């Protein structure tokens, strides 16, 4: 069925002859490709600027908001060194302060992403008193919360990331690891509660839910919570690791289809959805990770069948955004790239490019928010200029 969800790929697959036109023996872009990428840059800004003057207003959230918007600038500014591009990351800053609800306390999707996004910017400017009262109020932003889900958009990892973008900016312990260790010890209790509570244990020591459902995925569900615990700035001990969190992913592996592909939720039969947030897209994360800290070859044979999952099945209908879309899709190959070191994918990523470059030309879904970060135009315009340095390109508001 993903056939249906996707466009046939035009292109050919890597050889070292079609590579050349975009990136030498060293894998840095050539002049041409990087200028292309930086064309088309320029002109979806343009475009995007003047859509964002219908977005609604009150939405401040990295995922579909203005946090999201300042996310691109401060990446633009990091790339491209352009001041304007700092004072664009102002303004949207700014709006996006005067958004907060109260509801959430992720970065995606919650007053987190402002917080943390604002705290940044303010550095950035030189404002101590801002930068530092926005970390205060993002420090206090942790409430006590037993219902509280574990996953990505509303969850207790997506507030760690917020804490995590603020000291991997300020590049000093601005918030205290014992904060991130408070959290990352209720996960980790929560999800061995659940599993005894429904025997998973045997098979998985570790199980989450959000809305009453086992999502597997990188958004709301397994793949993204392992990832997280397998990360060294969680700093989970080697017992844990062992004893809880490599037995739960060698859960999630088990679930994958023929295709490669990963269902949605735990016993969903129907192979379908090719995205970051359900299938390979994001699973993809969990596998590399795992190969990293782990070292066991069936992750890295598990990564490469998603990248093919994603090269045959990853051109979607839904678009060019980074939650379900080429672009976000074009990150898996990014991963394995940095992981592998293997042309291929680079390649590979370069041709995801191609296709965005030829933006609003297949027919594409309209997203429900055009120029968003997660859902549109921001998010594509992140990943063109991400790759313009392919060794240091990370899928946003997500990957370490
Ligand atoms: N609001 C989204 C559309 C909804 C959507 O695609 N949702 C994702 C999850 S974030 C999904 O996988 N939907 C299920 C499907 O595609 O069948 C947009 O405008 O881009
Ligand atoms: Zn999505």
């Amino acid at each position: 069925h993903m056939a249906q969800r996707a466009f046939p790929n035009p292109y050919a697959d890597y050889n070292k002859s079609l590579a050349e036109g975009y990136f030498d023996a060293a894998g840095r872009l050539t002049p041409e490709f990087s200028q292309r990428l930086t064309n088309k840059i320029r002109e979806l800004l343009q475009q995007m600027e003047r859509g964002l003057k219908s977005a609604d207003p009150r939405d401040g959230t990295g995922y579909t908001g203005w946090a999201g918007i300042a996310v691109l600038y401060l990446h633009l500014y990091d790339v491209f060194g352009d001041p304007a591009y700092l004072q664009l990351a102002h303004g949207y800053v700014k709006q996006s302060l005067n958004c907060l609800t109260k509801r959430s306390i992720t970065f995606l999707c919650g007053d987190a992403g402002p917080l943390a996004v604002a705290a940044v910017l303010y550095h950035k400017m030189n404002n101590e008193k801002q930068a530092e009262d926005c970390i205060t109020r993002l420090i206090h932003l942790n409430k006590i919360d037993p219902h509280a889900p574990n996953e990505m958009l509303y969850g207790r990892i997506g507030y760690i990331y917020a804490l995590l973008f603020v000291n991997k900016n300020f590049g000093v312990e601005k918030i205290p690891q014992s904060h991130i260790q408070q959290i990352c010890e209720t996960i980790l209790t929560s999800g061995e509660n659940l599993a005894r509570k429904r025997n998973f244990t045997a098979k998985s020591p570790l199980m989450y839910e959000w809305y009453q459902e086992y999502y597997v995925g990188a958004a709301h569900g397994l793949a993204g919570i392992y990832y997280y615990l397998m990360q060294p700035s969680l700093q989970v001990s080697q017992g844990k690791l062992h004893s809880l969190v490599k037995p739960s992913v060698d859960y999630v592996c088990q679930l994958k289809f023929p295709s490669g592909n990963y269902p949605p939720c735990i016993g969903d039969n129907r192979d379908l959805l090719v995205h970051w947030c359900h299938g390979a897209p994001g699973v993809i994360y969990m596998l590399i990770q795992a190969y990293k800290v782990f070292r066991e070859e069936k992750y890295l044979c598990d990564a490469y069948q998603c990248a093919d999952v994603i090269w045959q099945y990853g051109l979607l209908k839904k678009g060019y955004g980074l939650c379900h879309g080429s672009a976000g899709n074009a990150y898996a190959f990014l991963t394995l790239y940095n992981l592998t070191q293997d042309m291929k994918y680079l390649y590979r990523a370069c041709k995801f490019a191609e296709w965005c470059l030829e933006y609003g030309e297949h027919g594409c879904r309209t997203p429900d928010t055009p120029f968003s970060l997660f859902e549109g135009m921001a998010g594509t315009i992140y990943f063109l200029a991400d790759l313009l340095v392919p060794t240091k390109a990370r899928f946003p508001a997500f990957e370490l």
